[PDB]
């Protein structure tokens, strides 16, 4: 369907475009969802700790090369470091969590999952009286050496960042004794949160995009009945419907042709299928334009109790 499997990274490595997401994926459930997209042909598991699920991922995936269904070099595992371990001596040691739950001896690739730190302690959003989150003083440039450390350790063979703006990516490029590019940006995309000036900037530098939340994430805790639904948009749909496609596959295959990775969430088998068949058909350039026409600057993902921090990202345009 002129599409490769795979998109060559700035480390050398490839990684596979289609993804299985984990967040909100239940602990009760993940292991047989991962188990099953391995079963159907994903070779991508993103995962994170503050998803609260990495042992039961790591069940699947253990369970899975026992079995001889795929090799450790086949898969292309992404975890990502949480807001409360940005510190410099905090850093290996959430990897090496994630690393001891996923039951893995390396990470394929390592995010910084905001370019916002707070207070390191027991609780993921940690807050004064009054309910703001309390912010870490370490700037994102130390904790991105804490990340380079990490290569140089041989626990991730890639490091990336997650919901940065593009003027916190170049600060990222322009960091003084720079050692390891940032391999992925991964943000929220989908038609109606369209990302073309971030999208451009990442790819103009090197930097893979991975979509997250790219069917609109209508499990989302704070879904309102109110809010855009792209699976249910009749525009959307007629477009899959002449393709003879699911409204979720035209919703995949959206972001390949873009030449970004992707990774859809689900825990229900026959979705998990459904999602990876979209190697066999293409979107039209006019199909790929009228997607595109969808943007109204919608995000799943606001972060919204942190828009004080002095790193919070969507304040800027892009
Ligand atoms: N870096 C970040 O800050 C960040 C933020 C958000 C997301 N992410 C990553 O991106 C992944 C995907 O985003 P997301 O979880 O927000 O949402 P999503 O993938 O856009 O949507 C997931 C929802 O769609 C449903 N669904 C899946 N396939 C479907 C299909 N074929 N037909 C109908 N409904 C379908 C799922 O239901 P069932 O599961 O019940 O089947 C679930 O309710 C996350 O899981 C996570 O790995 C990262």
């Amino acid at each position: 369907s002129h599409m490769a499997s795979r998109i060559l990274l700035n480390n050398g490595a490839k990684m596979p475009i289609l993804g299985l997401g984990t967040w909100k994926s239940p602990p009760g459930q993940v292991t047989e969802a991962v188990k099953v997209a391995i079963d159907v042909g994903y070779r991508h598991i993103d995962c994170a700790h503050v998803y609260q699920n990495e042992n039961e991922v790591g069940v699947a995936i253990q369970e899975k090369l026992r079995e001889q269904v795929v090799k450790r070099e086949e898969l292309f595992i992404v975890s990502k470091l949480w807001c409360t371990y940005h510190e410099k001596g905090l850093v290996k040691g959430a990897c090496q969590k994630t690393l001891s739950d996923l039951k893995l001896d390396y990470l394929d690739l390592y995010l910084i999952h905001w370019p916002t730190g707070f207070k390191p302690g027991k609780e993921f959003f940690p807050l004064d009286e009054s309910g703001n989150v309390v912010p870490s003083d370490t700037n994102i440039l130390d904790t991105w050496a804490a990340m380079e450390e990490l290569v140089d350790e041989g626990l991730v063979k890639a490091i990336g960042i997650s919901n940065f703006n593009h003027l916190q990516v170049e600060m990222i490029l322009n960091k003084p004794g720079l050692k390891y590019k940032p391999a992925v940006n991964q943000i929220e995309c989908h038609p109606y949160l369209t990302q073309e000036k971030l999208i451009q900037y990442c790819q103009s530098k090197g930097i893979v995009v991975t979509a997250y939340s790219p069917l609109g994430s209508p499990d989302r805790p704070w879904a309102k009945p109110e809010d855009p639904s792209l699976l249910e948009d009749p525009r959307i749909k007629a477009i899959a419907a002449k393709h003879n496609k699911t409204t979720a596959q035209v919703l995949i295959r959206f972001p390949m042709q873009r030449n970004l990775v992707v990774i859809p969430k689900s825990v229900t088998p026959e979705r998990i299928a459904e999602n990876f068949k979209v190697f066999d058909f293409e979107l039209s350039s006019q199909d790929m334009t009228t997607l595109l026409s969808y943007n109204r600057n919608w995000r799943v993902c606001g972060l919204l109790s942190c828009t004080s921090h002095k790193d919070y990202p969507f304040h800027e345009e892009f």
